[PDB]
């Protein structure tokens, strides 16, 4: 039995678009039942389900096309890492998108599962908000192939898509780095140690879903079953170079964000021993001056030295004196 | 035959034979009333909670034709999870933790099952445990799990108990959340403490994981009395948790590592800005101290005591010393 | 043939000829009289304790028929444990160590085994040994070991001498668990160094377990004059236990490697809680003073002076200045 | 950005030059256009060609180019993609490789990367390049001066000369770095200031990205050195062998580089706190002598009456003999610290 | 250059002779010429010989003698090129193999490493040192008083041999590893000094360059020890085991000391912050009793009127006694912090 793990209840809807070499339709309801035939239509179709916390709609949509219920429990839990499994009727696959908001600088992350079967690509989605928007202006407008091509085309189309947006997603994760290896050793912040600490968070997470997607990829792109080897194989390729140059990409910023901590403590390090200098020459000179003035403000009775009209000059220089050997002395620090 | 645990006070025994279309439960501390069971055609869930009784471990493992071994192994309590399969019983030995919250530490009973024929054989070392879920679902003929045989038993038993493992982790995340806010705040040993126990706790966690994955990867492959027909796709669900349990435990050591560097940092720069404040006030009143030290020295000429815009000069010139070093701290603050 | 061990004072020779009803045993110095049980049809534990006498290593060697680089082996005794296998001998080498708590280090003796026909040769350094289990079950003709072979008595000595590890590593857990008080709670002026030195050792204790785990891995998998029928499922109880052990101690240097930080950490508090009582004394005295320090200059048309309402007027703006300070600190404390 | 097209990711433009170097043991001509026609033809060249295309950001070059010469167009692709790592794929014609060049900026002590990809088909070297500077120019003399043997030899020959130009490159720049780590683990115990964390830090990153590219570019070399079609086994493939050695030299170095870059910074912090902990002992001695010194000071300047010591006048001398022997028994107590 | 060519990259340019030694088991001919043409025949000996060419800057003798026994100039190109990780390549004609010497001065504490090539060849071990000075001593004093059995072996013993002594210094070089690391592990929990960093640092460097070249010497003996063509498996191959089992040794053992070094550093820095607590806890008992009774001896210094307390009779020894019981109270509450 069938319960989404997720945290994303608030939205529901269903996208259709069924398109072919010469026309392309498509509309949003919210009643599953109007969506169901198209599991037998002879152009491909893409029905985007977003909204799996409906996990009645799941199950629906799984009996009716003939997913073993075990995969519509996977699809329903959505923790869980990128995988592909193979079955007689379909390809059932399981991604993340994320999504990183800067100002507080978390990324979350939702999951895409995608079933291909016959003429169709099945989509589930939790949340409103996806990177396929591009797939849809392909499909709406034309733009190189998309409708010449079958289902299996549309699957690779959203992949890569899907994959293409890690790349989007690595650039702000590379500016963020930028900007806090600066605030590390010239410019700090109030909440520097915070933000270098989140990064490491998000990279370890991020890493965690790349190395699998980088697994999925190199399955659709060897043995391949209903996907046409005669085409579509070489653009699944496209995708899995992708993702290895992600996957690097990645291990470059976990590497590097690594030493932040180190630079900060060096950094503060530092700095604290230059106010230690500081408020130590200052210390080390006035302490003995002002026990000298200290001195000569006793009120003892036998004080010769208080009788001299020259006494009061000579301390004011040997008090100057005392001063400048130890400034000359602080030719080693400051 | 020694029990190396330290579970003495408890013993039971829990019978729960069950069929399509009616179950009996009994709970004796009499070992011979359960052991007919071992040839009953519909699947039995007899269940020996206090092994510290050996003399019982051994009855039955004599009955049941237990290589005396592994009935070593059942009482050697201080073990990682694993699989041995023979010709007529698999044997597995698993972990149920216990976060003890005050402590933050996590205590972990063993227990040990042998699927043989239409049994699922269970030594626990004490009362308590994971898998009353089970339980329910035979009681109230739940699910499928009346209509299945022992091995589905055994399925539901391990997945029962990798759930549990679920449960943990959930408490775990929650504390991280609390500590990694915790720890860039005012210094305390207290938050040193819970960061050192973290670290500890997930190092005992991550020991068995790692080991609880193996005898499920054991359990999804080779599987002689598991009905490959039916059984092993379940086997399966609970093989995938595991990897995603132990993903998630990677996760928690790898981000835990960093907290003391995180507080390291966030303290040294809070006493950084004490210090920083001792200096300027040191710096701006120790000069000024020793003036008005000089002025108080008890010398006799000393001119400018006498001169009366003198008194205001100096309060002036100690004024205007005290402005140019509230300047020059345009670097610090 | 040097030994390059340095435990010269000892020198005596065990025999233990068992069979499945007669025991014998003595303790010579004459290597001669031993020799015959070459022969023996029923097994013979022959243990040589000090081969600094290596006169007597060779004429053992010699007569029982090992290649003499092995003899070089047995005596050189800095060395990995190892196993070797031979047409007609299996030859391995082992170590027994010794933790020593308040001076906190531990020693190695190596003992060499050499399983030949129906004898173990053993080869120890000095006496004193881990085995005296297995010599109270042959006296006393327990478990089984009467009934069974030269290779189960091999099995034996090693379960007895892998077991011996568990008892170290208890000791150790015992000494982790200290210092990870020392650390956190009511610190110590040799915390630093042991902390350091416990490292120490689980590095030599780590080098050591790993090969460990190979020569069992070893006597498990492919494993000729020893009777797969019986003896093997033995030496797997072992190997797992050495596996069991090696986890330990992965678990051990892992925690043990946190420790300085958590010192640190610790230390850092400790400062700034320093930092702050300096700070917030400082800081109110220093200005303080500086206003005691005006009205004991000596100037001439001083007018507070002689407003009589004066001293008391300072003594309340002091009060006052120190007050808001106080106040202030209800941030820090 | 639709699969199939053809667009240059990097950041060049600006330049854009084609060098053609046919050689033969006898003569050798070179030319350099902008026509990108009058190159074509050298495919069918029996003596090899080393035609070098700097530029790609002019993608309709590389396409007409690429058509010509029967480039499957996922691997024109690749070419203009900079943002990739070393690679070789084989095919039935033609071995197709991607390298990377760097470039050391002293100042800014970052290191850039241009990337340079061979095709090597027959009689030609096809090269592309993204920006005119390269690290080439020791092929071209031997070529012109007719040194070595690449006179003799074929375009497989060709390419291992240029691999191995490539390859010995990386050597330069490992020895400006080490000098770099000399010099910073010297400074690492000097002075603390900020300039050393920065070029520690800076150390670090480079070295990150070095190392991303090496180990690939062993793969390379490992590639070229094994199964080797048209490339003549006779002779060329020991040379091939000879760099990728050079290649494990390469990456051995960069690896004992990480590792003791890696400490420097921990060094560092026990440096400052070593230094930082010798301020504080100045500190406090001299805050430890004269603030209890002051206070004796501060006591006989107090204004009381009854004040039976200010009069018996052994007495102000007896005052600074007790305040100088406080002081010396303190000295004293400090043969503990310093 | 072109790469082809032979040039000698080490900084060792002083030394040249050449040592034979051709030995049986009754005679045995040893000389040192610096004629290289004198010793070319000995090739075809039918017992086995010990060229030992000490001086490969002079790159003519290599050439010459790299030429005559047949050696594929590029081997002689590696011979030459002295920055080079441990290695054996097997040929059809001759066994190469490529080792390092090393050599640690204590008090400058570190460490030189010459690099020895051998050639097994037919019945003749040729051996190309950079310096006068190596570790090979024992094998000469087993082949002149014709110890052990070396005089009854062949070609494959004589490497075995050389191996062997060489391998043997590495373990000598282990024992004043470890006694420094034993100084130096003193040497941090004692002192603040600027100099213990430096070591610290300078060990881990060690350390690396030694691993660096231990796990590559762990490999060219795990290779002859398992294919081994003609090295007379009959005979000499357990021998090379003992070699290849005494690398493992020693590898463990370098890992060992790498990761124990690893900490001092860690050690280092949790001493001197300690220490550095320390000092600021006396700064603080210090300044925290003095401050406010010096500042108490400031208010009866002040030369107000009226001050009603500097005549009552009572109140200067009432502020000593105010000013002692305020100290004492302070001294009390530092029974937390010892
Ligand atoms: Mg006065
Ligand atoms: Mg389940
Ligand atoms: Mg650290
Ligand atoms: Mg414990
Ligand atoms: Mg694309
Ligand atoms: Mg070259």
């Amino acid at each position: 039995t069938l319960v989404y793990t997720g945290k994303y209840r608030e939205d529901f809807e269903i996208e259709v678009m069924n398109y072919s070499i010469e026309e392309f339709r498509e509309f949003k309801t919210t009643d599953v039942e109007s969506v169901l035939p198209f599991r037998d239509s002879s152009t491909p179709t893409w029905i985007n389900i977003t909204g799996i916390h409906r996990t009645d709609v799941v199950q629906r949509v799984g009996e009716f096309f003939g997913i073993h219920p075990l995969v519509l429990e996977r699809i329903l839990n959505v923790h869980q890492r990128p995988k592909v499994e193979f079955f007689e009727n379909y390809v059932f696959i399981v991604l993340k998108m994320f999504t990183y908001d800067k100002n507080l600088h978390e990324l979350e992350s939702e999951q895409v599962s995608l079933i291909l079967t016959k003429n169709c690509v099945l989509m589930f989605q939790e949340k409103i908000g996806d990177v396929f928007d591009p797939v849809r202006e392909r499909i709406r407008y034309n733009r190189g192939i998309i409708r010449k091509k079958r289902a299996d085309y549309l699957l690779y189309s959203l992949i890569d898509a899907l994959v293409d947006d890690y790349f989007v997603l690595l650039e702000k994760i590379d500016d963020e780095i930028d900007v806090l290896e600066e605030e590390v050793l010239e410019r700090p912040e109030k909440e520097t140690v915070q933000r270098t600490h989140q990064l490491k968070r998000n990279l370890v997470e991020l890493r965690k879903t790349i190395w699998p997607l980088r697994e999925v990829l190199s399955s659709l792109y060897r043995d391949v079953p209903p996907l046409i080897e005669k085409e579509t194989v070489p653009y699944f390729r496209r995708v899995y170079d992708h993702t290895i140059q992600i996957a690097d990409t990645v291990e470059t910023f976990r590497d590097i964000v690594s030493g932040l901590l180190d630079v900060y403590l060096s950094s503060v390090s530092n700095k604290t021993n230059e106010v230690m200098k500081v408020l130590t020459i200052i210390a080390t000179i006035f302490m003995p001056l002002t026990f000298i003035a200290g001195i000569y403000g006793m009120n003892f009775e036998y004080m010769p030295e208080l009788r001299w009209k020259w006494g009061y000059p000579v301390v004011l220089a040997v008090m100057g004196v005392i001063a400048v050997i130890m400034v000359v002395y602080f030719k080693k620090k400051k």
